[PDB]
């Protein structure tokens, strides 16, 4: 029992402590007796919503074909051995000692934590990008971190196959104009931004606030950038909006590294078509300490109907998907 709620995991599973909690989902460490190591435990209850089951078959899904170090695993799924039993699923995977988030709450990030935090972002980015996959949700509460600065991405639930909510901080300008893999790229930048001043860049209070945010820093759209923009409501709101000068990236950021600057300016391009690529920024001179292509793996295979099947026969596919690790 944790915090009354019944956590059924064991015999392998004991010792368990809470964690924290989420809409549809609680997560405790426990210490797995067959490994002899402390690991995360995430109770998803998600049955009741078509939603909630669609973010866990996803994570489900992708998470078990996904095999990369900066990117968490699933080692074990527990959960009952009939469907109609079946209310919750125990997902099992490595624990991390803390977060980005928590992180950039308490420490000074000196230049080379933030340098190598960015190369192995873009690092787990580049595998999930050849995958076909967008993650859709990168923050820094998504970015788990151990003691010996080793980065991984979690948390799938909001991931698709490319076909080109708590805070909307990270979130790019054309999802509220109009999406690629630039929409990732975005994100990455709002993140290294936060790291090297322990704030977040664009902190919208509401939904318009966010794009008077962006404008604010990167100024207004060029006429390039306004043609790029289709949709007649979206364009004639951008030119009526106050004319803004860029803020230079150096007034905001006096005291970080020029070319973590440059890098920055190139992720935070308001056009996606002409905002850089995982490759590209894995390539950049900020991070020449770290790249080593050779050591930057892709997946085996491209990743591939789930926004439109209905909550019951989402719960189907997650008990095929989980019933090889079912005992005999
Ligand atoms: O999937 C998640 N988290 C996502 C974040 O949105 C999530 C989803 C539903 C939820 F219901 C909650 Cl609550 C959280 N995980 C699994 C893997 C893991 C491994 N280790 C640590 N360790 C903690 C130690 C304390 O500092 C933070 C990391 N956490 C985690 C969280």
């Amino acid at each position: 029992m944790v915090r009354g709620q019944v956590f059924d995991v064991g015999p392998r599973y004991t010792n368990l402590s809470y964690i924290g909690e989420g809409a549809y989902g609680m997560v405790c460490s426990a210490y797995d007796n067959v490994n002899k190591v402390r690991v995360a435990i995430k109770k998803i209850s998600p049955f009741e919503h078509q939603t909630y089951c669609q973010r866990t078959l996803r994570e489900i899904k992708i998470l078990l074909r996904f095999r990369h170090e900066n990117i968490i695993g699933i080692n074990d799924i527990i959960r009952a051995p009939t469907i109609e039993q079946m209310k919750d699923v125990y997902i099992v995977q490595d624990l991390m000692e803390t977060d980005l988030y928590k992180l950039l709450k308490t420490q000074h990030l000196s230049n080379d934590h933030i340098c190598y935090f960015l190369y192995q972002i873009l690092r787990g980015l580049k595998y999930i990008h050849s995958a076909n996959v967008l993650h859709r949700d990168l923050k820094p509460s998504n970015l788990l971190l151990n003691t010996t600065c080793d980065l991984k991405i979690c948390d799938f639930g909001l991931a698709r196959v490319a076909d080109p909510v708590a805070t909307r901080w990270y979130r790019a300008p054309e999802i509220m104009l109009n999406y690629t893999k630039s929409i990732d790229i975005w994100s990455v930048g709002c993140i290294l931004a936060e790291m090297l001043s322990n704030r977040p860049i664009f902190p919208g209070k509401h939904y318009l606030d966010q794009l008077n945010h962006i404008l604010g820093i990167l100024g207004s759209p060029s006429q390039e950038d306004l043609n790029c923009i289709i949709n007649l409501k979206a364009r004639n709101y951008l030119l009526s909006l106050p004319h803004k000068n860029k803020v230079p990236w150096n007034r905001l950021f006096p005291n970080a590294d020029s070319k973590a600057l440059d890098l920055l300016d190139k992720m935070l391009t308001f056009n996606p078509h002409k905002r850089i690529e995982v490759e590209q920024a894995l390539a950049h001179p900020y991070l020449e300490q770290y790249y080593d292509p050779s050591d930057e793996p892709i997946a085996e295979a491209p990743f591939k109907e789930l926004d439109d099947l209905p909550k019951e026969k989402l719960k189907e596919l997650i008990f095929e998907e989980t019933a090889r690790f079912q005992p005999g």
